[PDB]
């Protein structure tokens, strides 16, 4: 929603086949651009035919990636001061290609599924809130925390109705080494602020559930970020999460992702 | 009389090459690429007067022109070795040496400040001009606001809030004392519009009991720091402000920050961000 | 019959082109390095291939070899640009700029490869091949020690012990369950030696009356999660490991460490650093 | 102490002269390798005085800085191949090169003045350990952290003797913004493991204290860390810092460094 271009950092995000594209485009504009400054002065490109603007981009292009034939030469003080423009440039094009580039690979994405659901139903004898996530890659996330956090509608004594963000006691919130699947859970105890709380009041106080997730990621050295919003909707009252965790035809342990999001709920006549 | 600045930073004064390090990383873009291109120039030039001082080291070159061999130099450097221009002494052939280590010494420094610049974006946070005290949850509540001014999140936002004021010691001494203020809420998972953050004054409260009198004889100022993860780079930004005393409007509450245009829909109108209701008297 | 290997990987099964990325980050600079010759000249031989299509657009060059158009790539691609050969056709022209933006992107690669090694040095921290139980301070203590295997010291240093053993909840559903252990002591502020990591087995424990026995019935692991910033590369490092029931010397203690040298010196014995003393038993 | 060489980075903590002074020669002695090479082959470089070292030289830096003006030329199919390899090296030597100044420019300092000695002296009533710290730039770092670690010889039920880490209480120990000067504390209340000490006895103990420091420099846009240790010698029992904030002529508020190891100090007949 509003509020009261050069700066469009697109570059960071598209991808890649997009990135080289734009990179690649901006590469033939600006030599379009300096073949035509040649131009304007004549003919200062020793052995190019006149006028051309082929030989003139060529020439461009030898310069800027300092190629230098040297067939094609500058001749004015003119052609000279422009190759002396057109050879900061590449330099400087190059160093913020570099930069675009190495940006780009620590960016990375935190490879993390999250169950498109959530459940509610008994652990060690509470009614407890639970959805799980999974490490979708080999490497290994250390120090991963999560939160798990309500936001819902309230009212304070002055009569001003304000979303209030609580964020949920996890039986474990910090796993110091994260690799397969984690399912991270909120006792639905006194002290949780959705005690007594149904479905039918949860979808009254416009009640959602975020999920946020960081680690240091393996894979790359360098933290990451996921994180999931569940409404009311998404909610499973009374399933419990299919077991992910399995025994092979040898005995090997196996983990299998199919089930990851897989509820069992009891059905009656 | 301001200790802290509203920027946050420090007002008192200080007693007690590489200036130009911090200052390409700090400077706008314009002026970053005007010095890296004069630093090129110069560079340059200064080659070109090391291939005259050798006399006519350059062969195809005009005698004693430094128009020649500063394109000879600018050659050199780039590395575009035409070959029309080339060198002839040991001499000229050593500077050669010499100048291809700079450029690819000047390249890979060029390449570093800017990927450095590329990675120090600005937190693009509002501070509300001014805090307000009034009731919340039937508690008087310190105040202040927060908005984010790009469409990108920051995720995992903090705040801190602290006091600044002198204190005297049960031993007589004067001394400037930070309190960190227990917020209602110093956290943030998604910040994407707007933050009221509160600090309850209750029995707890440095600011228990104290008033606008007292405050200011304490010389008391506020200081807010923030941090986050800014999605729209993807790395850590973080902000700050500071208050005097005459920055709390005691009474006041902040304004409803949203807006209706014409066909209906919602916008943020930063524009009201600072202002502040207040209840006057007959 | 293990879930965790020693070096802190699962052991699990896992069912459910970006692949050579996290491997010429992974690999040894050896191979690295003939990765990277090895895409540097194909890269080139397709090239010199495509001029091949085009006939004889390389002048100066012996027509139909492959040798001559591939040296023309390389110069190129390089652009080292001598100028016996040099492109004819509009055809040859178009390939040698093609081919200069892919040098320039093979640099910048290159380069972010090579920084991202250096990047991310190894923690070079031992761990003991065995816990053991024994007393500290009158209890019952599970300890397991580190060493630092260079010279520089790591501060700001952490360590983590966690158990996983399986659990049956009042649902009667089996499932694995961390448990951290409170150490006697968590954190070294200069670890540059050795250190042994101590978890005292008081009422609070999840290993309180445990034995050998249960633990092996409940599957027992201990998982160590160390963390500290690394002077030698000025960043941070991490490092883990794991021990299965097997792996405690109930009763062993570690020995000390140290030795001495003919002048008289001492010198850390990393020989004995897994080394545990037992009572044996008439 | 012993333990029981290429890996010799003393590449990124060297001074900037001593850097480029082995830049310069790894640079050099490179170009002296491939002009022995080329020499080796004979006269494989096109416009060479045969057999010479100096214009083999020149050549090699032509074709490693990649200059490559085209009077010297290569023509055996050694000479290309060795032209081949070196173009690779001064790729891969360009690629390290700016690898490590990148690096150098990111593991910068504290920047951070540690008193050369502790007190200890009554703060609001209770006998306090003490000592400051100042930030030597004008940038702030944000999120600064001070620990204050006593480490001393103790004697365990078993009869062990060995280092024991106290993490001493601290008034105040994280600052959120640090620019200035910051008196760092430790209360020696009922709680304190120094509670009842005294000189002799920190001496007996072979008592030490550590303070750690991290925060991140606004400088940098990194965190730095400095630390520093302090023997029983350098507490001075009974001493109270000197201001160091004082008041201008104009009435300027003013820090002022030069006061900063100073030390007020009792003295009786
Ligand atoms: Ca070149
Ligand atoms: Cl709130
Ligand atoms: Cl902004
Ligand atoms: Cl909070
Ligand atoms: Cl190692
Ligand atoms: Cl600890
Ligand atoms: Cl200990
Ligand atoms: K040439
Ligand atoms: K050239």
């Amino acid at each position: 929603i509003t509020r009261l271009d050069d700066h469009y950092h697109d570059l960071l995000t598209v991808s890649w086949p997009v990135f080289i594209t734009l990179i690649t485009g901006l590469y033939l504009v600006t030599n379009a651009l300096f073949a035509l400054a040649y131009l304007a002065c004549g003919d200062v490109i020793e052995n190019a035919r006149p006028g051309s603007f082929t030989d003139a981009f060529f020439f461009s292009v030898q310069t800027m990636a300092t190629i230098g034939y040297g067939k094609l030469i500058p001749i004015g003080p003119l052609a000279n001061t422009l190759v002396t423009l057109e050879a900061l440039c590449g330099m400087l094009g190059l160093a913020v290609a570099a930069s675009l580039i190495y940006a780009r690979f620590t960016r990375p994405t935190a490879g993390v599924l999250f169950s498109s659901r959530m459940v509610i139903s008994d652990f060690e004898g509470k009614p407890t809130l639970m959805m799980r996530l999974a490490n979708l890659r080999i490497e290994q996330i250390i120090e991963a925390d999560v939160h798990l956090v309500l936001v819902r509608s309230e009212i304070s004594q002055e009569g001003m109705v304000f979303r209030r963000f609580h964020d949920l006691t996890l039986t474990r919130s910090r796993s110091p080494i994260f690799s397969l699947s984690w399912t991270v859970m909120h006792p639905i105890d006194h002290h949780s602020p959705i005690y007594g709380e149904t479905d039918e009041t949860l979808r009254n106080s416009h009640s959602e559930f975020l999920v946020l997730f960081t680690g240091h990621h393996e894979a790359f050295a360098q933290n990451v970020h996921a994180r999931h919003a569940y409404s009311c909707d998404e909610i499973i009252w009374g399933g419990h999460f299919v077991d992910v965790f399995t025994t092979l035809p040898d005995g090997r342990r196996a983990l299998d992702l199919g089930k990851f999001h897989e509820i069992a709920q009891h059905h009656h006549h």
